[PDB]
DNA sequence: ATAAGTCACATGGTGCCGAGGCCGCTCAATTGGTCGTAGACAGCTCTAGCACCGCTTAAACGCACGTACGCGCTGTCCCCCGCGTTTTAATATTAGTGTATTTGATTTCCGAAAGTTAAAA
């Protein structure tokens, strides 16, 4: 059944405690943002714990926006959320557009 | 027979070994006490409130009604994905070095405090 298990699915993760992004690659990814954004001479170091914070409030935010641009998409009478779907729940939910 | 003497006996006491029983030192934050000052107050006066009428006619509400407008309608286009598959790169292990932090001893730093006075509607 493919709704049936995809639906099991949502449920699963929804009620699942825990982050869930790949772990190594959000490492990296934030090593490599602070890289570029710090310079030639000043390099800085990151411990599990600052890296963790970072994750949470990053998943905590996407999948506020997730139902909201799901929500958007609904109101579109439609499932499928697009670029100009979720530009606009995001910018209208304000910061950073 | 008995003062000397040997002797064993009997009790003394001196020495060492735990050990259970008091003791000693320190720091928490209480509470005890005490200055000095925020706090509530002591006559108070007047502010902008908020009625309290007493008008007017500017909004406004209904009376009419009308295109605009919606809202499902409906062929159909389309796209998302449910997988199925190969990839594919995410594991998550050791690692020592290379500062990163780091915590002592100062050691200057500097602005709150105490005068002294500049300035100030």
């Amino acid at each position: 059944t493919p709704s049936e298990l995809a639906l099991y699915e949502i449920r699963k993760y929804q009620r699942s405690t825990d982050l869930l992004i790949s772990k190594i690659p959000f490492a990296r990814l934030v090593k490599e943002v602070t890289d570029e954004f710090t310079t030639k001479d000043q390099d800085l170091r990151w411990q599990s714990m600052a890296i963790m914070a970072l994750q949470e409030a990053s998943e905590a935010y996407l999948v506020g926006l997730l139902e909201h641009t799901n929500l958007l998409a609904l109101h579109a009478k439609r499932i499928t959320i697009m670029k100009k779907d979720m530009q606009l729940a995001r910018r209208i939910r304000g910061q950073f557009i």
